[PDB]
C-alpha cells in the first residue's frame, strides 16, 4: 500500500545501517496514553502482578469468571487486513505460585491448544517464572484442574511438552502443546538467530485459525513482543505486503504496553525480518 514489500525492505536496510530506525523505535511511546489501567492496581490484584509496573490495560485484559476476575494477561490481535487474516494471541506474564490456578483457568476457558513460553524458570539467581506444570510422571493440581505432563522432548533451543489438563469436577480433558524456548536471556536476544527462526516457523505450523496462541515470558512484554513481531512479518513477507516494524510494535503496544523491551531486541527482529525476506525470494 505505502510501498512495495521490496521497497519497505530497502528502507529497513538503509535505516538499520544509518541508523534512524533505532532512533524512531526509541521515540515510540511505551504505554498508549489514554488507555486506563485501574483493575491491575486494585488492592486485591496487586500480588497477582509479577512486576509492579508491567500491567494490562482495562480494555484488553483477559477476564476470568467469578469474584476475582483478574489475571495479568492481555488480548493481542495482529491484523493483516489486506489478507482477511487476524493472528490472535494472549500475552501474559510468567505465572506466580499463587496465580497458577488463574493461568490454567484461561487455558481451559478458551480451550487454548498452544502455550509458548519464552523464558527459563530462573536466570543467574533471579526467579523469572514459577513451574506451573509437573515434571513427569508427577501430577499437579491447580484450581480444580489436574495437570499431567504426557511427554517431554528437548532440542538445542527449546523443550516440547504435551500436557493433559483435566477438569476434576467433570472429568473433561483437554490436551495442550507447551513449547519452552530456553536459549533467550531476559532483556536480550536469542542466542542463535537460526534456532529462533526455526522455532517461530514451528509455532506458525501449530497455530489454529481464530484460536489465540498463549505467549508468555517473565514480564510477558519483551521476548513476547519480539516473537509476535516476527510471526507478523513472516505472514506479510509470504503475501508480498510491505513491513514497517515500528508500526507493528505500535499496534502491539496499543494492546499491551511496553511490547519489545530494548533497541537491541528491535534491532535483532529487524535483521531477522530482512533475512526471511531474502530467503523468501530464493523460496
Amino acid at each position: 500500500n505505502a510501498d512495495t514489500l521490496e521497497g519497505s525492505m530497502a528502507q529497513l536496510k538503509k535505516g538499520l545501517e544509518s541508523g534512524t530506525v533505532l532512533i524512531q523505535f526509541e521515540q515510540l511511546y511505551r504505554k498508549k496514553p489514554g488507555l486506563a489501567i485501574t483493575f491491575a492496581k486494585l488492592p486485591q490484584n496487586l500480588d497477582k502482578n509479577r512486576y509492579k509496573d508491567v500491567l494490562p490495560y482495562d480494555t484488553t485484559r483477559v477476564l476470568l469468571q467469578g469474584n476475582e476476575d483478574y489475571i495479568n494477561a492481555s488480548y493481542v490481535n495482529m491484523e493483516i487486513p489486506a489478507a482477511n487474516l487476524v493472528n490472535k494471541y494472549i500475552a501474559t506474564q510468567g505465572p506466580l505460585p499463587h496465580t497458577c490456578a488463574q493461568f490454567w483457568q484461561v487455558v481451559w476457558d478458551q480451550k487454548l491448544s498452544l502455550i509458548v513460553m519464552l523464558t527459563t524458570l530462573t536466570e543467574r539467581g533471579r526467579t523469572k517464572c514459577h513451574q506451573y506444570w509437573p515434571d513427569p510422571p508427577d501430577v499437579m493440581n491447580h484450581g480444580g484442574f489436574h495437570i499431567q505432563c504426557q511427554s517431554e522432548d528437548c532440542t538445542i533451543a527449546y523443550v516440547s511438552r504435551e500436557m493433559l489438563v483435566t477438569n476434576t469436577q467433570t472429568g473433561e480433558e483437554h490436551t495442550v502443546t507447551h513449547l519452552q524456548y530456553v536459549a533467550w536471556p531476559d532483556h536480550g536476544v536469542p542466542d542463535d538467530s537460526s534456532d529462533f527462526l526455526e522455532f517461530v516457523n514451528y509455532v506458525r505450523s501449530l497455530r489454529v485459525d481464530s484460536e489465540p496462541v498463549l505467549v508468555h515470558s517473565s514480564a510477558g512484554i519483551g521476548r513476547t513482543g519480539v516473537l509476535v513481531t516476527m510471526e507478523t512479518a513472516m505472514c506479510l513477507t509470504e503475501r508480498n505486503l510491505p513491513i514497517y516494524p515500528l508500526d507493528i510494535v505500535r499496534k502491539m503496544r496499543d494492546q499491551r504496553a511496553m511490547m519489545v523491551q530494548t533497541s537491541s531486541q528491535y534491532k535483532f527482529v529487524c535483521e531477522a525480518i530482512l533475512r526471511v525476506y531474502e530467503e523468501g525470494l530464493v523460496q
